[PDB]
């Protein structure tokens, strides 16, 4: 049996994995979990994941929650080589640090911005949400001393960061004169044959959505 | 070779996640103290060491790893006597890497949303928006503890990340006991380590106090 992803293409951690599949030549069976309609709060998916988050991987019995774990596991099982996730401990620790930086800083700050708008009826981006996100951009620009977030070679840490950054930048302006490293980096990832499809359209579209969703919360 | 060097601060929850990890592995760190409240992490030497200006930072014979979870993974991988703290099996590994990522993306992050503005920006409330946010993370962590330890039948570094965070934030945003029996039963398992209070408990308990004391900047 083929790998199944419970997923939503608007979802950033969803797109992280989709990029990885693509990079691995893996064909995912997508099953939609519409968070807007509470698909994830339904009892059958609460059984798959008590955190009721997406994506969820199902690989013929094995269920893996959490984008960064599913990405590790996909490379470990299916990679024909380890470029996307180094076996060398020292090299793997730089990937790990950038994976946790993405979880703990970039996506966490994005969520602190998006979640109250898309789910709690909110119509503002508080100024402190803004500073946390603008600080997360600078932290990323300083992490890019190499061409890719965790070295000179592209890793799953790059998919993880791009899926987030490409969502939040269409909502909290990423000034280009101040972040040339981030932009030169986005440019690299856009050169990927599968970039528009696995990520760039859902990032762009989630940004626009959050903005529509927030023009919409101001009214009724 | 050289000893393990951690740039650290015992009050910092991710530092203590690494302390618990060293202690469990029989390792012995040489703490170099990086005191945030007097700006020691923004010192030019350290900023060149760690671009993101955070701690802990591991110096392992000139290999520099920043970020506590990557540190705890490195140290288990390179110096474990077994994969007890971080399974090598892909599936049980994934369960642990999911708890670790829940840990940075949820538990730690929402504690930083509360704590940082109080300790660093002069603020003196905890809005019901923050409270609700940390309580929803108590709940996700309770939902997750379907076995004795966070990532299953056996204690991993994932349990070190969670407890180091949960022990700092309980004393500020109450973790109510009737609601979270699994968490409490689980805190109880952690306190049953002889090195628990030393490497973690006390600093977490005193991170709570320092926030409440510093809040009183009304």
């Amino acid at each position: 049996s083929n790998l199944v992803l419970y997923t939503l293409h608007l979802s950033p951690p969803c797109r992280a994995v989709e990029l990885t599949a693509k990079a691995l030549g893996l064909e995912l069976e997508q099953k939609t979990i519409n968070l807007l309609t509470g698909d994830h709060l339904k009892p059958e998916f609460v059984k798959l994941n008590p955190q009721h988050t997406i994506p969820v991987l199902d690989d013929n019995g094995t269920i893996i929650t959490e984008s960064h774990a599913i990405m590790i596991y996909l490379v470990t099982k299916y990679g024909k080589d380890d470029s996307l996730y180094p076996k060398d401990p020292v090299k793997q620790a730089r990937v790990n640090s950038a994976l946790h930086f993405e979880s703990g800083v970039l996506f966490a700050r994005m969520r602190f911005i998006f979640e109250r708008i898309l789910f709690f009826g909110k119509s503002d981006i508080p100024e402190d949400r803004v500073e946390y996100v603008q600080k997360s951009y600078e932290l990323l620009e300083d992490t890019l001393v190499d061409d890719f977030v965790a070295g000179p070679t592209m890793t799953i840490a790059d998919f993880s960061c791009i899926s987030t950054i490409s969502s939040i930048m269409g909502v909290v302006p990423l000034e280009q004169s101040k972040h040339p490293r981030i932009y030169a980096w986005i440019d690299r990832l856009k050169q990927l044959p599968y970039y528009e499809e696995a990520n760039g359209g859902g990032g762009t579209d989630l940004g626009k959505f959050v903005l529509a969703k927030k023009e919409e919360n101001a009214k009724a």
